[PDB]
């Protein structure tokens, strides 16, 4: 799991991802669609106002990264959304790419958050992906 330090930084960027957080998932989509242009197929039909349901599982992420049982329920709808969409461990990397250089152009936070944000990313993503492996075995 994530270090304590590494919880106090990410505990740190909340008052400002809830300031900024759509301004961020805004630019992570721009960025996301641009440069991964197969991305958007994923994305296409689905339900509005994505830029603000990302930009509320990452503030719910970052309040309770050191609380994660309280995710249960969120972090199972997600993975169900995942599967429903045929989203794979492959795409992972490509959000996190543009996650965090819109942090970083947004908020302008220091090299300590992006790190934080990096790691606290990758603890998340491998738990969807475990998650998401088991129920495309599910019938
Ligand atoms: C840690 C990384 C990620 C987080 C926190 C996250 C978060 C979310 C959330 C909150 C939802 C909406 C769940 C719902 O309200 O039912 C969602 C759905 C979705 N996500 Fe992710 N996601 C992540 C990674 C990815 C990646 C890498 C992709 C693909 C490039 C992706 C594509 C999608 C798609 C296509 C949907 C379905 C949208 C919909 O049904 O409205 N996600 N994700």
């Amino acid at each position: 799991m994530l270090s304590e330090e590494t919880i106090r930084v990410i505990k740190s960027t909340v008052p400002l991802l809830k300031e900024h957080g759509t301004e961020i998932t805004a630019r992570m989509f721009e960025l996301l669609f641009s440069k991964y242009p197969k991305t958007k197929e994923l994305f296409a039909g689905a339900s509005e106002e994505q830029p603000k349901k990302l930009a509320n599982a990452i503030i719910a992420y970052a309040t309770y990264i050191d609380r994660l049982e309280e995710l249960d329920n969120a972090i199972s709808t997600i993975a169900r959304s995942h599967v429903r969409r045929n989203v794979k461990p492959e795409h992972y990397p490509l959000v996190k790419e543009c996650l965090l250089q819109a942090i970083e152009e947004v908020l302008n936070p220091g090299e300590e958050v992006l790190k934080a944000w990096e790691e606290a990313y990758d603890f998340l993503a491998k738990t969807l992906i475990t998650l998401e492996k088991k129920l495309y075995s599910q019938p």
